[PDB]
């Protein structure tokens, strides 16, 4: 079943998300990662076509696999007495956007484009396939180190996406918005698109822009290293107090700082490589 199929790899790292392994499929050699969940620990359940009860990262996981890139593909998961395992596609090599920031600092102004506009279009997928992912964040993409695309990993905090209010939150406090801080009541997109503006803070500085409640609350961004008008002018949009004055994803996208934006294959060429 899961025994046979997969050769087990060194542990890659643990925590709110339960523990993942490197691995490789028997049957061809393709590399994956292995992430063990348990039950006890999984709050959030949904329930498949099957009408089968399975944690709802599966289900958002499920509904968003398909050919497009930007997400990572779940291969097959299993369900074991006490925990989830679910399989999940590695690419080779690869390292998280936290720990690539980390080594290089603020990332220069072309290659955020080029990681903003790709993190853009996984969630906007993510939106159309009816899902929320929640935890926006640089631990949460992976870069694909030789073609230069990024994906959004771990929906174990998602939710379906809907029109109406939201009064649970479970991701990371410093990438929440002042509602969910002051009021405890936030909307799918509009908290996104505030997640996404302390990413590209992130990027383009070199590390988060708020650590306190408070900073939350009053909103004011400081830059600590040179950023262009444009870029700034982006940011500070995205981290609107009020829900309602945050662009949507179109009218990002549509910004003049993301217009010309590299492909991956050059991003990787420039960048990476
Ligand atoms: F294979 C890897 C090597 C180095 C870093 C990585 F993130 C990975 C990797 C590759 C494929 C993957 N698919 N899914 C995950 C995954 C799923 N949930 C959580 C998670 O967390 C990792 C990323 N942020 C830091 C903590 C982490 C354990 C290392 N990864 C995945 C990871």
């Amino acid at each position: 079943p899961l025994e046979s199929q997969y050769q087990v790899g060194p542990l890659l790292g643990s925590g709110g998300f339960g523990s993942v392994y490197s691995g490789i499929r028997v049957s061809d050699n393709l590399p994956v990662a292995i992430k063990h969940v348990e039950k006890d620990r999984i709050s959030d359940w949904g329930e498949l076509p099957n009408g089968t009860r399975v944690p709802m990262e599966v289900v958002l996981l499920k509904k968003v696999s398909s050919g497009f890139s930007g997400v990572i593909r779940l291969l097959d998961w299993f369900e074991r007495p006490d925990s989830f395992v679910l399989i999940l596609e590695r690419p080779e090599p690869v390292q998280d956007l936290f720990d690539f920031i980390t080594e290089r600092g603020a990332l220069q102004e072309e290659l955020a484009r080029s990681f903003f506009w790709q993190v853009l279009e996984a969630v906007r997928h993510c939106h159309n396939c009816g899902v929320l992912h929640r935890d926006i964040k640089d631990e949460n993409i992976l870069i694909d180190l030789n073609r230069g695309e990024l994906k959004l990993i771990d929906f174990g905090s998602g939710a379906l996406l809907k029109d109406t209010v939201y009064t649970d939150f479970d991701g990371t406090r410093v990438y929440s918005p002042p509602e969910w801080i002051r009021y405890h009541r936030y909307h799918g997109r509009s908290a996104a698109v505030w997640s996404l503006g302390i990413l590209l803070y992130d990027m383009v500085c070199g590390d988060i822009p708020f650590e306190h409640d408070e900073e939350i609350i009053r909103g004011q961004v400081f830059f600590r290293q040179r950023v262009s008008s444009e870029c700034q002018h982006l940011i500070r949009w995205c981290l609107a107090l009020r829900p309602s004055d945050r662009p949507t994803f179109e009218e990002i996208q549509n910004h003049p700082w993301m217009q010309d934006v590299l492909l991956p294959q050059e991003t990787a060429e420039i960048h990476l490589h």
